[PDB]
């Protein structure tokens, strides 16, 4: 059988992975367009910051280690389009501009997603930066140590965006972060969780102007200036980090998208098209806390969905499992982990819930080492099921999240978390833990 | 109501708080036949040590404090007898001798257990201490700061033994854990750490002497050597910490007890006497990872009892859910976590488990601060439902064992978790991280 | 020759050494009344600090160690008197009661001082301690975890006093160091130090009482309140370190002692006796700083005459060359230096001098590192030579001090130290350092 | 009076200090031909290494500010020529390109040393690199961060050569220092010493190659290869830090200078011509040691120089000190210091001196925070005054070279040190510290 696998980050990856598992048998071919296989732009902050020194460390393949497995790595070669029917495909080598047509058996496509830019006046000044993959990476890195580099202004306060201020704070410059949204981190933190974030960064150098939207770049050939509806702001680079577009633009008409952009699959990756799989940024995964279906651009995500792409290469038999949407980050001296429905997610979907917060030590008094935890609980009101939860400390307690994430998958109660098994030692943690407190106070909440 | 409650350690004390939370009404006596209420012996360690100072700051629940909610609390009292069948109870003062009778409509007793002595030959020798309580705390602090202790010796390598050891280790005195079993922490970890555990402990001046029976204790007036068949130690202070024994001898003949001296009690918490409730390390529990009932003396186990036998106080309608037996504790510069089954607790059982190791390091490669971490998945051979799983590193990676609890509470599978959705970042984990690795290894152990 | 060295610390111990090198052809003994060898009570702290865990190792020399040099070490053996005339000794085995005589041809003694202690009412009360000596090291241990200590009154708030306060707030214990000098540690440091000295200590758990005359120690058997003529303090141990008195007693009228009990001695250490000399605490010591002789019980001290009575044994060779009274210590995240004049000593030797003090980062602005350091320089107003100086900074600056000892020797003036050559780098020092800085101020200052 | 001062660097801007000191009167002219006013080149390792972040706050004056005190400060003009008979010169404003003559009624310059280049084949090739002032400071940081470098050589092992090592192996790169010399650091320390800090560099990723002279650059438009006579290296960049020239070509005939270019000056700062005084790196010192005159090029000297000139302004009135020539640096874990003669200078000078060296723990051996320091004190053999030492340590006890650096000034010998008063607290030293011990080691040589 031959394979093809489109792209080489963590949805086409886990795909050629598997595809090794089980079937080894097959000539398997794998297309990139960019000139690296398998950069982790996951791990771009750790380089930025100085702590993993060398950029080409930052991956978790090589395309010469998979030719060695018999996989037909073809970097600087971008699939141009697709022929579903005839089951071929249109692939050029960019080094040369060769054109040809390859022959597939089954197609397994990982596209990814394009960073949105705001198509504003001043666009196309220099010093507007992107982050995502490898020469991006680099060229930030050129303007951490660029003592012509004072002010950074990032747009967007998501996950990206925040990063790059705490990199770029870190390295000596100030930074302003806007949004029009009225809380950095409101995609994964609650109100009483983003109010001492943004505090922390405050403290750090870092000005947080939520609820404006940008309207244009100022400056001669390069920015100097980024202005908003309320505020006007000195910029010596920007980097844009307000979205993500799914790279599909190519594939209208070949195969079915949602008006968005997304590949429309079903739960067992086969797009409209028989024989044609697509996984990661570019598709919807099945989301369990509401047992629907939304996109979440992470890395796990996209890693679970290429491996169960060839797990349903010949027949729909493993349907995908979902997932809770986890993430976890340190953001200057805390570090936090949330799953399943906030606020945020919850009015994006429509769903009422209830939840609880407790915020005091997570070691019992006597012990002098005890630092203040934050934990939230949000559970279904009708059925207290589990629907999410976020966590914080300036100690790292991000594990617990993940017995949050399969409670909630199991659809367990706040009773049954009241309860639930977890260990005690006084250096770890209370007699009732972070998790148990937080229930208990919910069935409270619940009298 | 008058609802009388033995004991003030933590099964006694949660049901004297889900009393208020739940019969505010009533009239509540609580007992307890020490001079203290409610010493933390979880915590002895981190007093020992010196990392907590006041040894009276190693509570939870003051006496005081409790009579301010309108509890009676009744410190040096003694709860010398139970006449069910006329719901009495024999009380004696201890400061005055002064025996009475007490009237109740429910008792709750969480009488605890008591330290197994060996009755060997200079078993009355001075210096030979136990591990629990403040009584004894406060003496073994005394002995680490002693210059006329140099050899300390514990019999018994389980978890109370190791905080022995280390403490003493720490202070400056050269140990020696003396066990008949052939592995210290056998009961919480398998062969593969527990070698590891040795190794770093014999790094830190303790000699740890396995497969050896403990005969007599010599020494004129206080302990000078341990002699085992075997081999002889030189001993200045001798710390047995080999087991527990349930303290139900007063209750024999008034509740059926186990040949063992457990008090027996269904999944609501009643003894076999109306209105008589039992908890704590004086009872069996649930055991949801084999759907049975073993005796796990856990703080987290009495405590969540304790609160399910005021639950059921009136009628029967809040059956136990269970627990999965989980551990955690630092040992020097390891930290390690555990949950269900493992080869001690199958063989207990008589349960056939399978099982994968994964160690390598917790972090991407390119990260510099990846550290090795140790991970084995335990499950069912024909099921392939999560049984347990033990994980150690010098990276706190604890947090997760909460995450196998649920899973093997939920009866979830390898394949489950293997495709779990655990969130991913750099800093943090791995893409796929610790649980999902030893997941999908166990899958390709299926193959 | 037989030479009879009295006492086994340093002024005794570095005349055996130096006996060793140049009268390898003697017969030496060494007497000491207590059951230890050298044992070095300027570690007593670190020791009771739990920085050094091992009492018995707080030392320089074991008897065992000497006598295989051919040195008679008596330990348990006092030295009851001397008769000069005959050449004779009479020595007294404490273990044993024998007295005998033995003989000498030249004798070597350093008897040290004793806690000068307060004949006040309730002065045999229990718990009232000292801190000198291997004995009053381990009994000072036993009370820093003592369980029953709480409140602990230090009297005398100099070196030893600030010690014995900081092991004991550092321990866990309220302190409280009680003084009619209005200033701690005045000896060594001026207000401008001992300020901030005393505001680091508050910070600490320590009251610092000024100003006021201890009255009377009240309790029943054991010391409960410490009264003092302004105020009462509540007191679970003492520890008396206000003074020391010479060891001398029992020579009185066999040598010639100044009105305080300090040996007579010339620069070449012989005492009013030929062939007898003496050195320590029990002395005077040529004095640089004003070409003077002052009474400073420091081991440096000690030690260099020890080994210049040997020097001088058979003629007058070798004049002493003198002392600049030099200390150092850490008080918390302090760690400051002195060297000669200061105010306290200025006032006891009634000579009018002139200083500078500068406070400033001791690095380059522009350097993150930088700590705020405190230099004062003393000098003569006449012929503005280098009489003194104290330093102190969270950075470990002390060994400039030593710069400063030499100047002071060698009659250096401010214009000297000012472009006195002394290395720059900027992750060490300033271009001009922190000496440069006080000189250059100080000829600013006499313009 | 006009008094002009060339250069803003530590020469001359010490001598416009002291002109506003001791002449506020004075119409005060300060040149310099960069564009920046006073970097300090002493901390540009600091920059480097991400210590200091901001490249321009690495100086101590701006221009800016000394106009605040009414000197005319003249940035990016330089000083062309010097008619001392009219008492006049030349300046051109470099950024006009318009000459113009100034007069003057006294004249200090200060005008340092340009960098040796090697005069070998491929000089010319691109990313050959030097060390010394702001431009090069931030090309070099471009640098450190720069993916494309990967090996970087460094020619030339003294102190420059060190710190670049030091910081470009820091950051990630492979790091050859390479010198005719064979040994590193050789001008400061002796063989013992250089041979732990060679292992020590070894260990961070640096091969020292000694003993071999560079023939020549290859590359095409670049560096890509240095070849020496023993061996070739691949380079991606190299930093030449070999030697300095003194800036003084413009001068010839019209000052004397030595042979090798620098000014010749007496011990008041005056050149061959009336009214005009010279000082810092282009001129030679009064070296204290061997009471001679060398050239040590440290900004300490130029510093000291720089005020002296003023001082003698008028007339021959205060003599230069002298200097000892002392040193001090970290690399990587071990911290150094060096003053007065050692090997490589006692060559130079043609002086024999004896020496002794002490490597030992610097602490009580019952204290667990010691640690190794290396301790070599060189002095005459005839009169045994002290002529230089040098120490080490992973701890820092550089200021105790402080103390030696008066020891030589002052002429003490090796027994004035050793029984010299310093202080003894058992955290901070020996009974004996590092300087009485080497002393005693010596006196003990000597006997
Ligand atoms: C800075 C940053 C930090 C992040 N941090 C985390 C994190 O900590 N945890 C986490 O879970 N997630 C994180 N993510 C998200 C995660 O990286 C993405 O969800 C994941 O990379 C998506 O994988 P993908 O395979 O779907 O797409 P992509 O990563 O977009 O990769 C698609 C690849 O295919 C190639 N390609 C596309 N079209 C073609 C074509 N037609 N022919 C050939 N090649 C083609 C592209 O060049 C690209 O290399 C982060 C993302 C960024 C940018
Ligand atoms: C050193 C040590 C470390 C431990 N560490 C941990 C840990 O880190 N994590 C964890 O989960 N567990 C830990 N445990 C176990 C945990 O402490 C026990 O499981 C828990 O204390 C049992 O609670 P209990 O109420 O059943 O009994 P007990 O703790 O035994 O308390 C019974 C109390 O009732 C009183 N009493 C008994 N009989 C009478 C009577 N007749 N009348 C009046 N009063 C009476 C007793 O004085 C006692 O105070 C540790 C135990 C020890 C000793
Ligand atoms: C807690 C403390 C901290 C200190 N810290 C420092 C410091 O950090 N730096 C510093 O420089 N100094 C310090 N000192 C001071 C220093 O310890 C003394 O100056 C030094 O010990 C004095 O030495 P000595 O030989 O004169 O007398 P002593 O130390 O008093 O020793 C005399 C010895 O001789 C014995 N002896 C006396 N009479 C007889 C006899 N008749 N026959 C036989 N044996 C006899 C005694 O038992 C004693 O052991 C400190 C002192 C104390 C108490
Ligand atoms: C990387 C490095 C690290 C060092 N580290 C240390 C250290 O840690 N400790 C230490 O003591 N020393 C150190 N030094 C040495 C110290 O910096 C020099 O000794 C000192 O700078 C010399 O001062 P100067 O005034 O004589 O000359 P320079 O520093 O050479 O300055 C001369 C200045 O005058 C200007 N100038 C020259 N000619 C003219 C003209 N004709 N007209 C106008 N302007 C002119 C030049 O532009 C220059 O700015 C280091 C040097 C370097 C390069």
């Amino acid at each position: 059988m031959k394979v093809i696998v489109l792209g080489s980050s963590h949805g086409g990856y886990e795909a050629v992975e598997e595809l090794l598992n089980l079937h080894p048998d097959a000539e398997i071919q794998w297309y990139e367009k960019g000139d690296f296989i398998s950069f982790l732009s996951c791990g771009m902050q750790l380089y930025l910051e100085g702590k993993v020194k060398d950029v080409n460390s930052v991956r978790y393949m090589t395309g010469e280690k998979m030719e060695s497995r018999g996989v037909n790595v073809f970097s600087n070669t971008e699939i141009t389009a697709i022929q579903p029917k005839e089951h071929q495909v249109t692939v050029k080598d960019l080094v040369s501009g060769e054109e040809r047509v390859e022959n597939y058996d089954k197609l397994i496509i990982s596209p990814g997603a394009v960073p949105f830019e705001l198509d504003i006046p001043g666009k196309d000044l220099d010093n507007i930066y992107l982050m995502r993959g490898r020469q991006w990476a680099i060229k930030l890195k050129q303007k951490t140590v660029d003592p012509e580099v004072n002010n950074v202004v990032v747009i967007g306060s998501g996950y990206i965006g925040i990063e790059a201020a705490e990199a770029f704070a870190k390295a000596g410059k100030k930074v302003t972060v806007i949004d029009i949204l009225d809380r950095p981190l409101g995609v994964y933190l609650d109100k009483e969780f983003t109010d001492v974030l943004t505090e922390e960064m405050e403290a750090n150098n870092i000005t947080i102007a939520t609820g404006e939207t940008v309207e244009r770049y100022e400056g001669d050939g390069r920015v100097q200036k980024v202005v908003t509806d309320k505020n006007a702001y000195d910029a010596d680079l920007v980097v844009v980090a307000v979205g993500v577009r799914p790279n599909t633009a190519w594939l209208k008409g070949t195969l079915e998208l949602h008006p968005n952009g997304l590949i429309k699959t079903d739960e067992y990756m086969r797009t409209s098209e028989p024989d044609v799989f697509a996984v990661g940024d570019a598709t919807l995964i099945k989301y369990n806390p509401a047992d629907t279906e939304v996109n979440i651009a992470l890395a796990t995500n996209a890693m679970k969905q290429g491996r169960f792409a060839v797990k349903n290469l010949e027949e729909p038999v493993k349907p995908f499992p979902g997932v809770q949407g986890s993430s976890g980050l340190a953001v200057f001296d805390y570090k936090f982990a949330s799953t399943g429905i906030n606020e945020v997610m919850a009015q994006k979907l429509g769903k009422e819930t209830k939840a609880v917060t407790v915020v005091e030590d997570y070691l019992m008094d006597f012990n002098p080492d005890k630092q203040k935890a934050w934990f939230k609980l949000v559970y279904d009101p009708e059925t207290t099921q589990i629907l999410g939860a976020q966590l914080m400390s300036k100690a790292d307690l991000t594990a617990n999240i993940n017995a949050i994430s399969l409670a909630i998958q199991a659809k367990m109660t706040i009773e049954d978390l009241a309860y639930a098994d977890f260990f005690f030692q006084p250096a770890f943690d209370k007699p009732w833990n972070i998790i148990n407190t937080a229930a208990l106070e919910a069935v409270k909440q619940e009298r």
